[PDB]
């Protein structure tokens, strides 16, 4: 509500897709995803630090947990494309924050191979 | 330096390209374009309000002044496609903020036909 944001997932393969992302001040995180050009079963689901694709999805750096220092945060929790190769499924996660010195507005979020199958940028949306 | 951004354009035709962002803390911000698969002659570069690019270039929205509350802010200037289709130019702007709650960082810069040919969300890289 209070904020919203998406990422255009794409790499270096026919994996595509979307994931919107939503949260109420530092509230829970609500993700949306379909993804779609996998193939069939589990696959990594992770937050990177940089939202830099000019070398594909190896630029978006490491993987980055935006709690590190508080007293798996990133590991948004691995997917399952069905038989049609599409992952669609709707998460709430408490450890992606839209605001502060460690959002990821800006960073990257990638699917990976059980290797970086496809990747975006997190981009603000209208709320 | 002080910090880092950049953008990959693409859109509904062959122009793609990428715009790198260097700014410290708020001074002026330099930008390195290149964009191809342009036709020869002059094109609009602006800042639009989001990084959303779901609907292709139209999702970024409006054009972005991020200065526009202070006492062509967001319009980067046209630039020149050669005949070889090719847009390679260097600008320093003092209106492009990497910093502050108008950063553009997880916004998105548009290429214009002089009408989006291309677009790209700014993300954040290694400083
Ligand atoms: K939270
Ligand atoms: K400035």
């Amino acid at each position: 509500a209070t904020k919203k944001a998406v990422a255009v997932l794409k790499g270096n393969s026919n994996v595509e897709g979307v994931v919107t992302l939503s949260q109420d001040d530092d509230g829970p995180t609500t993700v949306n995803v379909r993804i779609t050009g996998l193939a069939p079963g589990l696959h990594g689901f992770h937050l990177h630090e940089y939202g830099d694709t000019t070398n594909g999805c190896m630029s978006t750096g490491a993987h980055f947990n935006p709690n590190k220092l508080t007293h798996h945060a990133g590991d948004l929790g691995n997917i399952v494309a069905n038989a049609d190769g599409v992952a669609e499924v709707t998460l709430v996660d408490n450890q992606i924050p839209l605001t502060g010195p460690n959002s990821v507005v800006g960073r990257a979020l990638v699917v990976h191979e059980l290797g970086r199958l496809a990747c975006g940028v997190v981009g603000l949306t209208p709320i």
